[PDB]
Formats: C-alpha cells, structure tokens, sequence
C-alpha cells in the first residue's frame, strides 16, 4: 500500500533521518569522537544509500569538522588534494589520452584475436591482465584505462538476457581485478606505502618487509583470489560461428589501419610513466628519487610531470622539411592532448570523493576517535589471537566498503600499531591484514574509486556488485587467515614474538 | 618570409626557449631564491605566452618545487585545495544553478526593462550591478553569475562591425567591474582579509583598520574607478525602433512566463548564501562565527554548507497531499540541481589556476625569496615615499596580471611590511596601496579567475584586453595616489608616523 510511497521518497527520508538515528552515538563515547564518529556514519549512510551524489557527501567533513570543533576549515581543506589525489587525476588524464586517440580498440582488437570469442577466456584474460597493470599502477588509473578497453570488447563482439548478464559480468570483472592486483606489490597501491611507511616510523627496528618479502607474500593470494574471484564472475554470469566472428574481428583490425604517430607517442608515453613510477624508489634497490632531496618527490611529481608532456606533444610527425618548404601551409599543429578535452572526460567527482576520504581520515586521527577505538579494543586479549586477527580483518575489510582504500588504512594502521604492542603479539601479523584486506573494496561504488569507474558506464547496478562482493570479501578474509596462518609465518617470521 | 614560419610555432618555441632565457637568473641570486624566481617568470611567461594550457601551466610547482628542493610534494600540492578553492568552487557551482534554472534570463529582462535598449547604459547599469554584487561576494562568483546575465542581454537585444564590438565590450566590463568591486569592502574579496589578517598577526597594536574605515577609505575609490572604466569601455566599444525594441522585450518577459518554484528556490538560496558569506564574521559587530571555535570557520564552510542544499532540495512545489493521494505516481522528485550538470558546468581549470598561484606563493616565502625581495629594497630609502609607495603599487598592480590576486597579495605583502618598518615609514602607507593593487588585474586572462571567465565565452581577444587594462592599470594606479595624497592620511591616521 504505503511502501511504494515511502520508499519513491527514499533519498529524503534518510537524508532527515539519519543524524536522528546517529544522534545517541553522540552521547555514547566523548564529546569530539563521538562527533567524529557521528560524522563518519553519517557519511558512509549517506554513501551507501545515494542519499546525497558521491561528491556531496565527499564534502561533508568541510561543513562538519569545523561546526562540531574538530578540524579547523585550514586544515580539514588542503586534505582534499594531498599528493595521492594528483596522481590518480594524472593517471585519470592518461586514460582520457589513451581512448582520445583509439589506442584502447587495438589494444582490444589485439586481445580477441589472442584470446578468442570467448566470454570465460575474455573476462579471465582480462582479469590477469588488468591486476598485471595494478602491479605496477594504481587500481583507479588501471581501472580508468581498462573499461574503455572492455567496452571496445563489447561492442566488438556483441556489435537475449545472456548478452546482457555478460555486459554485467564482463564490466564487473575490471574494477574487482585491480583491486586485487594492487595488494601483491609496494608499488601496486598506496595502502602498501603506508603500510611501510607507518612501519617505519613505529617500529625502525622491523625491517623485514621489503619488496621482494612482500612479492613472494602476496603474489599466491593474488593468484588464489583471482581465481576465486574469476570462477565467482563465471558462474552468477555467463556460468562455423566462430570462423565468422573472427573473421569479423580480423576485419576490424584491418580496418583500424595502420598505427597513427600520435598512438605511438601516447603509448611510449604510458610505458615511461609506468616504468618511473617503478623506479622512483624500489626498497631493493634504490631509485632516481635518490639524486634530490629525500621526501621531496613522490608518484605525483612523476604522474604530473608526464602528464605535461600530453598537453604540449604535437600529434603528427614533425618534418624539418617544413621549415624549408615555404609552400607548406603555416597551420598549427594538433597536441596530443588538449585539456577541453580532458577536462570533459576527467571524472572530478572520484577527485571529490577521495579527498572526502582523506579529510575524514585526519577528523579521525585529530579528534582522538582513533585511539579510543584502540583502547577500546583492550579487553581482546583473552581470546586467541588467531581468530582475533580473523574478526579484524573482518572489521576492516567490510569497512573499507565505505571510504577509500587510502583512508581506512590511514584511519586504521596506527590503532593496530597501538593493539599489537597492547596485546604482546608481532605488529606485522595485524600490520599486514589490514593494509590487505582494506583493498578489499567490492560492495559499493564509494568503496574504491575504479568501482565508481565501473558505474560510469552505467549496465551495472548496486544490488550486483553488492551480491558477487559479499562473497569476494568472504573469500578473500579466508585467504587472508590462510595466509596468516600458512606461510606469513616464514616469510616474515612474525609467528615467533 | 620565415617570420609566418616562426610565428607558426610559437607555442614550442616559447616552451623550450624561455627556460633558456631565464637560465641566468638561477645564478644571479643564491641558489633556493634562484630556482623560486625561475619556477615564478617561467610560469608567468607561460602563462602569458599562453605556451601550456592554464591549468597545465599551474601544475607547473608540482614538478619544479620537489625536483629544485624548494618544497616537498607533501608540502605542494595540498596548497592546491586551500580553502579560498572551496569558496569559489561554491560560488561557481551556485552560478550554475542560477543559470539552470533560467533565473538569468528574468534578472536580465528586468535589466533591460529597467534601464532600456541603450548599450552605454546597459554596460553601466551592470557595471554598478556587479560592483555591488562583489561588495558582498567574491569577484570570480559575481563574474560567473553575471556573464550569463550578459550574455542573456546580449542574445535579446541583438536577436555589422558595431554589434560585434558591443560584444567584446559588453563582455569585458563584468570581470573588470568585479575585479573593482572587490576592492571597495573587506568582505569583498580574499586579499582584503588577508591584509587585516597579517596586520593582526605583524601589529596588534595597529587597529584602526575596520569595515567602516576600510569601507569610507575605499568607496570613493570605486566609484572613481568605475566611472573612469565605463567611460574607457564605452569610448573604447560603441563610442519608432526603440518601441518596437521594448515590444519586443516585453515579449519576451511574458514568454518567461510566472517565476517557477524552482526560481525561487536557487534565489532564495543565492540570497542566504550572501546573507551568511557577509554576517558570518563582521569587523564592526561579531557574526555567528564568534558562537563556535575561533579560527575554525570560514567562507569555505558556508559555500559549502549553501552548495549541499541545492543537490538534495527538490525543484518542484512539495504538498503533504501527496501522501494521501494513493493514485499519485510515484516518481522520484527532481532536485535543485544534479551533480552531473554541475560538473559538466564547473570550470573545473579555474580551481587548478588559483591552486597553481597558491602553491607558487608558499614557494615563495617558504624558499625566501620574499626576503631577499625585502632585502633587495633596502636602497629605496632615499627616494622621497610619495613615488617610492608610487613605484611599488606600480610594480604590485603589473605582478598581479600573471598570478592570482590571493597568491600576490600573500607574496608581497610580508614584503611591505618588512620594508615599512625599515623605512620608517607608516605601515599602512604601505599595506592598503598592495592590497588594493593586486586586485587590478585586467592584462590577461590568467590575472584574475573572472577574465578567464569572460574568455570562456570566446568573443573576446587576448590583444583586446590587453589594450584596455593597460589604461586600466594606469588609471586605478594614479586614483590610489591620489588616495595615498589626499583622503587616506586622515581616515587611517598615517600622515603621521
Ligand atoms: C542509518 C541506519 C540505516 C543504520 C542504523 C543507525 C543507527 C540507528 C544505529 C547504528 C549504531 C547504533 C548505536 C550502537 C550502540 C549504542 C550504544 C548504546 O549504549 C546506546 C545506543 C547506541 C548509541 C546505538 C544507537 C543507534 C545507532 C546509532
Ligand atoms: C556493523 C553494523 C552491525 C553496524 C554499522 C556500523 C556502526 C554504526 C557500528 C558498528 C559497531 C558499533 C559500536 C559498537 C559498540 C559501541 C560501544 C558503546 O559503548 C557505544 C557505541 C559503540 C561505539 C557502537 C557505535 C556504532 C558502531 C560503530
Ligand atoms: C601467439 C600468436 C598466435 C599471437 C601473437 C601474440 C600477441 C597477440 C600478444 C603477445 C603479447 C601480447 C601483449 C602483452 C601485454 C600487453 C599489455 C596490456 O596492457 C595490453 C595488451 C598487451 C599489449 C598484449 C597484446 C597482445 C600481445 C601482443
Ligand atoms: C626508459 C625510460 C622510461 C626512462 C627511465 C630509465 C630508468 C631505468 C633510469 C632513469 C634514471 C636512472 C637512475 C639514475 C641514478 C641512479 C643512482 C645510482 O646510484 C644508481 C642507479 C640509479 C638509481 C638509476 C637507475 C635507473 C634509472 C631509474
Ligand atoms: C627543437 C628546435 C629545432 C626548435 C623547435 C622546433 C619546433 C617548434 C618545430 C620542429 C618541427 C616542426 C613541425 C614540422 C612539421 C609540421 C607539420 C605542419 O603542419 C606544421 C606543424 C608541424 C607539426 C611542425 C610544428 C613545429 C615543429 C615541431
Ligand atoms: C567508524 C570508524 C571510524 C571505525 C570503525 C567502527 C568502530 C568504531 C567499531 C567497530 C567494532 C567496534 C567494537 C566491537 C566490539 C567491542 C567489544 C566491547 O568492548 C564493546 C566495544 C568494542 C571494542 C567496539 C568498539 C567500537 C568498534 C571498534
Ligand atoms: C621569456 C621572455 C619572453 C622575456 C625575457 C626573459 C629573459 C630573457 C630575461 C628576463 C630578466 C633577465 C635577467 C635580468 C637581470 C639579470 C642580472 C644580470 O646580472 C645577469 C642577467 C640577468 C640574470 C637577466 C638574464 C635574462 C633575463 C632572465
Ligand atoms: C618588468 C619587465 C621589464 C621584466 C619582467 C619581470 C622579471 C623577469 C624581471 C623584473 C625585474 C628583474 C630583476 C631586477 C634586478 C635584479 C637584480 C640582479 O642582481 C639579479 C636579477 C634581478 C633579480 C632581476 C631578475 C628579473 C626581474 C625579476
Ligand atoms: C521604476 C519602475 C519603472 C520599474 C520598477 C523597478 C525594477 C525594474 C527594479 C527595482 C529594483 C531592481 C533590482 C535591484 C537589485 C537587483 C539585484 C541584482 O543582483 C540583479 C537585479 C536586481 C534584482 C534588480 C532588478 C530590477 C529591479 C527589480
Ligand atoms: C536570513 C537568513 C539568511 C539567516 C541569517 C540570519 C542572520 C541575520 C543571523 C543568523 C545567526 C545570527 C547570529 C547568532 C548569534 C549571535 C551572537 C550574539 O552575541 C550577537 C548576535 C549574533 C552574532 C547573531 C547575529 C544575526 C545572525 C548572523
Ligand atoms: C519532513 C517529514 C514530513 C518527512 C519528509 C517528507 C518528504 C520526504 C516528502 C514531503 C512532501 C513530499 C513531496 C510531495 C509531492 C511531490 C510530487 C510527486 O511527484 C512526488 C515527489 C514530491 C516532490 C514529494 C517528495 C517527497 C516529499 C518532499
Ligand atoms: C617574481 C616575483 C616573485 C617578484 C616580483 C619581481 C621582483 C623579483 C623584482 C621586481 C622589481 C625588482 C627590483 C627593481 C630595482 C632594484 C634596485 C636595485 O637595488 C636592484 C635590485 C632591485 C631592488 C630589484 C630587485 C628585484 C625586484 C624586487
Ligand atoms: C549540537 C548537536 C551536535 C550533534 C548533532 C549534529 C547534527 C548535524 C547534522 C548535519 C546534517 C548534514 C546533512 C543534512
Ligand atoms: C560545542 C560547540 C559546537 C556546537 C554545535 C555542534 C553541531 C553543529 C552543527 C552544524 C550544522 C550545520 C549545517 C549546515
Ligand atoms: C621507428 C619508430 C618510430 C616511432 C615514432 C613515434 C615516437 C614517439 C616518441 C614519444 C616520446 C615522448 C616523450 C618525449
Ligand atoms: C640543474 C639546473 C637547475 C636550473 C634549471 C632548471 C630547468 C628546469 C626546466 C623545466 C621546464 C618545464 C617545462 C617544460
Ligand atoms: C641541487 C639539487 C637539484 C638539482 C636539479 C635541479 C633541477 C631539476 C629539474 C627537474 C625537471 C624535471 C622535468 C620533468
Ligand atoms: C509565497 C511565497 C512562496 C515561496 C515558495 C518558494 C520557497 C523556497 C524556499 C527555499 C528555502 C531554501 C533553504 C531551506
Ligand atoms: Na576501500
Ligand atoms: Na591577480
């Protein structure tokens, strides 16, 4: 009767009743973390019900921390574009370069004549293609460069239900598959950064964890996960035709023609990016960012720099015969990238949005929400500390679904610093759960920003990804604990305290 | 012969020869000072030359500040979301809404049947109209509420040379005008509160510096001002038709039909937006800001808190008849304004711009240069104060063309108050003529966010612009002078040290 009528006014009825229903949080714990903590549910309500659009939200800490004496505006405002936020616009402007100048079709071209007409072998390619590009990127930046390759595949192939149920699947796979190759390396994600460098700064005497330990560590959950993750996508979708299909699809590529200069230049272009981004500082070996100041330069200033070369980089190939022929017309030259162009395909509302992150995290560490929680995770000694580890990266992976990976490793790691030393087990054996299972970010589209990537496209829909990422979280805690269990305790010896 | 050839390529040419040009300045002054001035004429050439994208070209510090050691990344970029970003961003997201909703078209039909199809009074009627508009708000919001207004007028009157130069007059007296309205109260625009600011903060002593003072100090400069650049713009561009033409008009408003809901929604918004942004914290009677943590509010936090409004608030009359009618449809309301249009109407190069020139401005203190600029001065000492304070509102009202107001006034002003002291001088002799100053920014579009704003529209030229602010410049820098001379040696008692 009244339930349609309630629920066609969904937005506005939780919009006035949700600070009404966060009101007793206020009252339960001390005067600045409970505001702090009545402003972080309130945002992950207002996050997962779409009550207000993902930026709106994002930008709540601004109105909140300094109205309830939290944050200063000076300080919870220059949180929206600390250095992590230029690197992924630089990587979302890479993106926008790469499908500008139809570099994504050959690439997907390219794939279905390896791989086949296959929907199974294309998501499983894509799946290990897209976490080997999370390796060594981020999982937005991947993320934003897979989908309009997974969109070439589409209309590729497809040019009634099934067709549909794998624009679903085949689009789901991309966002799930970087956050899964972002954990197996440092470099693959910023929570592993700040994993060391939180490491660093609470413990100079560990330093067992390096590149290499942690490769051999979490390449095997990568494969595992990936597998687990790929035979999940399989099963909720998709479970002389051929010689026509590929014959279509060999006429497609033959009809791209031949490779311009300016996908070339974009190319080269990604393959400098990615290798600087590698080299800047390895912890085996060390990098370039050695020659300057130390702390100065990070994968913003790499990610920045060669974005500048896209706004400049002329598009044809230059000739010195231009200059002495006075009959060729004086005609300027097109870029690579005009920033018209960027500007209309750079989602800002993902920048938005992690800044909304980051902000919350400060609010969190600044009004002391954070070591209440840890104090108030003290009578958790009793119990074993293996299933202990098991309900916290419980905790953390399904709340990671809220605020970005970066900001609940932040808002997380130094309480587990505090708890581990509390609880007289080894730091890295709840160090590296968490930093783990926080990119575990599979329910919403404000858990990760490639997750808000994939809604982009607009086929998939909330109750879908919150379906398949209610057992992608499950599974990937279970290898989290036989991880921790298995051969966490060799790698990095922390099962001896 | 070649000189087409040349000019051809004048974005690269400019692009690889200016830092060779500016080489030798790296070793003209000690090293971190060098690199900072070098990092500060490169982007300003850059951004007259027009050699990178303005955005490109404020992401400039990103790159130069880590790599020169001038300041860390971590320490960079955050500078780019600075607070003053959030109010624009606020009042630029409140313009869009303004213009969505057609509220633009009945402002300017109401201009029109007010003052009549007369260009001279049209331009000056809206060069009062945005002079008073950026008394209470900013210049770069008043701007991007009163182009559509313009560019609404221009499209109804209009429906050859004579009309084209009406357009590109027409359109460069609403930047101008904001930029001079600005300067006349403390509320007006940033770099006013940034004076009172670091008076506050460098003399506690000195306090007769309010809104009153300020305000009777600084009126007179405006209307002086502002009819000595009408009278400019109106020479410069356009030196029983009339009832038809007001037929016409008033046509016109009956097609707008009754004002909607949704009007007076986004006004009544517009005018709690300004109502607030003015009472919040007033110099002469406390604000509500005094009733939370001092120092914790700001412009941003309204901007912000007005903003949220407009993307839940539905846009159609709600009635509580609704509930009861059960044979209703039931469909989702439409709020005020959706974050897609939003986006697609922010200008989002606007905000890197002004990041760009705060960042730059943190370089320059942080690497000191400032200092040594102080220092550099020490000579001017002889000289008599009177053209001494002449030739620094000189050079302040010729630097404030390549970088923001905000970041000019934050860079010279410690200056000033540095060289009054050694001077002997009265600092506020010193203080009002750069504040003032800075605000003249009428050479080029990066000079102010509003003349970007005004070539967002296309009909204006660079070579236009440019040969208005010259006269512009001179003018506003003779009247502060005559301010220094006559009026202000009594208001603010400095005649006297
Ligand atoms: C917003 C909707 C969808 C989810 C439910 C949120 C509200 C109703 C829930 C979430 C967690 C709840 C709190 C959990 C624990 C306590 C401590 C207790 O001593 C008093 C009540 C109090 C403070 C609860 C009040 C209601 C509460 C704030
Ligand atoms: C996880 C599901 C069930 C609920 C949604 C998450 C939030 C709203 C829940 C999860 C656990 C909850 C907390 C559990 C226990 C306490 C201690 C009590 O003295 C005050 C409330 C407080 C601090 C609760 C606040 C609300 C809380 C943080
Ligand atoms: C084996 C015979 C039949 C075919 C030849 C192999 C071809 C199709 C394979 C071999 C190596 C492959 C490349 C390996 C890695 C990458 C990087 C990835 O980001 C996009 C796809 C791309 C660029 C692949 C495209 C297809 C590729 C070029
Ligand atoms: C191929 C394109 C993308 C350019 C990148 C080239 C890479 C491989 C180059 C460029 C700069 C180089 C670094 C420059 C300086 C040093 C310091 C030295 O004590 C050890 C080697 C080391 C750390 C180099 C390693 C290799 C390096 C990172
Ligand atoms: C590096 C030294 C030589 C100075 C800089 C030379 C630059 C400005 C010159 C060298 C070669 C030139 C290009 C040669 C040929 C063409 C094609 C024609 O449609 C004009 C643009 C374009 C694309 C020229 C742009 C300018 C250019 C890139
Ligand atoms: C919302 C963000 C900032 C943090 C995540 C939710 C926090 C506040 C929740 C998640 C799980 C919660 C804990 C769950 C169980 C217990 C055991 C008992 O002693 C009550 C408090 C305590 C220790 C809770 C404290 C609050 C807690 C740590
Ligand atoms: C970029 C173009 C358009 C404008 C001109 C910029 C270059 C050529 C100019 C601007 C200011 C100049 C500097 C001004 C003063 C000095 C100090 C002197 O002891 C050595 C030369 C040196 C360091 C000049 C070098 C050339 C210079 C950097
Ligand atoms: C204003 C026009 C003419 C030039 C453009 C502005 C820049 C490039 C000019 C204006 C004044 C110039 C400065 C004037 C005097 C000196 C002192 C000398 O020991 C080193 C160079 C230095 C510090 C110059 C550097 C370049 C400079 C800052
Ligand atoms: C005097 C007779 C002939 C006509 C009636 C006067 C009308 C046309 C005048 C009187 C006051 C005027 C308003 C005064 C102030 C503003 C705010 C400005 O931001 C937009 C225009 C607007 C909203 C004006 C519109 C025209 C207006 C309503
Ligand atoms: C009309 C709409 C836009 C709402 C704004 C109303 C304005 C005029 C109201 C709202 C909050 C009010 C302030 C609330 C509290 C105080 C502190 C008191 O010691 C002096 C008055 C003062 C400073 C009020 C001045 C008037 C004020 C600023
Ligand atoms: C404040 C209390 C009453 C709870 C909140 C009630 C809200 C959700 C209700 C009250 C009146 C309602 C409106 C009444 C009429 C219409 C027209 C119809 O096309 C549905 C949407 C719309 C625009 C409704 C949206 C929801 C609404 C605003
Ligand atoms: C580029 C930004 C950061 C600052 C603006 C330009 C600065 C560097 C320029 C503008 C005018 C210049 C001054 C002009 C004249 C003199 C007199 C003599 O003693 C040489 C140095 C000195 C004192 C110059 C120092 C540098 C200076 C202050
Ligand atoms: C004085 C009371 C403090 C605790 C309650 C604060 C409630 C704030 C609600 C903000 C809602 C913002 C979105 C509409
Ligand atoms: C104890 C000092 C602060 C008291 C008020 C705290 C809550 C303020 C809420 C402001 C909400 C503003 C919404 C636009
Ligand atoms: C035979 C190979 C020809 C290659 C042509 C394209 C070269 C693109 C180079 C881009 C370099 C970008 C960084 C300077
Ligand atoms: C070691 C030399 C330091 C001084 C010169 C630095 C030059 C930097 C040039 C950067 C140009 C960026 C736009 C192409
Ligand atoms: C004295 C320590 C720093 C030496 C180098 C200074 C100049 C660095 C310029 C880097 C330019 C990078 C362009 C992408
Ligand atoms: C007779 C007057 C009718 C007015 C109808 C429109 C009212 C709009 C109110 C907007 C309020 C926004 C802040 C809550
Ligand atoms: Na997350
Ligand atoms: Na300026």
């Amino acid at each position: 009767a009244a339930a349609k009528k309630v629920w066609s006014a969904r937005r506005l009825l939780v919009l006035l009743f949700t600070p009404l229903a966060l009101l007793p949080v206020v009252f339960a714990l001390p005067p600045k973390e409970g505001r702090c903590l009545f402003v972080i549910l309130l945002m992950a309500v207002y996050w997962c019900t779409e009550a207000l659009p993902l930026s709106v939200t994002a930008l709540l800490p601004i109105v909140l921390f300094p109205f309830m004496g939290i944050l200063p505006s000076n300080k919870v405002c220059p949180q929206y574009f600390l250095d992590t936020n230029f690197l992924f616009l630089s990587g979302l402007i890479m993106a926008s370069a790469i499908e500008e100048w139809n570099l994504h079709r050959r690439i997907a071209l390219k794939i279905l004549m390896l791989v086949g007409v296959q929907p199974a072998r294309l998501i499983l390619g894509m799946m290990v293609t897209t976490s080997f590009l999370s390796m060594w990127l981020s999982n937005t930046a991947s993320t934003a460069m897979m989908l309009p390759i997974a969109n070439a595949i589409l209309k590729s192939l497809f040019g009634d239900e099934y067709r549909r149920n794998i624009w679903k699947g085949f689009l789901i796979s991309i966002p799930y598959s970087a956050s899964i190759g972002g954990t197996a390396t440092l470099t693959g994600t910023a929570p592993n950064l700040i994993l060391l460098g939180q490491l660093k700064s609470f413990f100079p005497q560990c330093d067992v964890v390096n590149f290499g330990s942690w490769f051999i560590f979490a390449f095997p959950l990568m494969l595992l996960f990936l597998l687990a993750g790929w035979l999940w996508i399989s099963f909720l979708y998709g479970g002389n035709a051929e010689d026509r299909a590929r014959a279509v699809i060999r006429e497609e590529y033959q009809n791209l023609g031949p490779i311009k200069f300016a996908e070339q230049a974009v190319f080269i272009l990604f393959c400098m990016f990615a290798i600087l981004l590698f080299t800047r500082d390895p912890k085996f070996i060390p990098g370039w960012a050695s020659l300057f100041n130390p702390g100065f330069l990070s994968d913003a200033v790499t990610g920045v720099a060669i974005v500048t070369i896209l706004f400049f980089f002329p598009s044809q190939r230059p000739s010195l015969k231009w200059w002495f022929d006075f009959k060729a017309p004086n005609t300027e030259t097109e870029p690579l990238l005009t920033w018209k162009k960027a500007q209309e395909t750079v989602p800002w509302n993902i920048i938005l949005l992690l800044g909304g992150g980051f902000a919350m995290a400060k609010g969190c560490e600044e009004s002391g929400l954070s070591v209440w929680i840890g104090g108030q995770l003290h009578p958790l000694e009793n119990v074993p500390p293996a299933l202990a580890v098991l309900l916290i990266t419980v905790v953390i992976a399904f709340f990671t679904e809220f605020a970005s990976n970066t900001a609940t490793i932040i808002i997380f790691l130094p309480v587990l610093a505090e708890l581990a030393i509390r609880l007289r087990v080894h730091p890295l054996y709840l160090m590296i759960p968490g930093t783990v299972g926080c990119s575990f970010a599979f329910m919403l589209p404000v858990s990760t920003p490639p997750n808000s990537i994939a809604f982009a496209s607009g086929h998939l829909l909330v109750k879908d990804m919150v379906r398949t990422g209610l057992l992608m979280n499950l599974m990937g805690v279970l290898l989290l604990s036989l991880a921790m269990n298995t051969w966490a305790q060799t790698i990095f010896q922390l099962g001896t305290f």
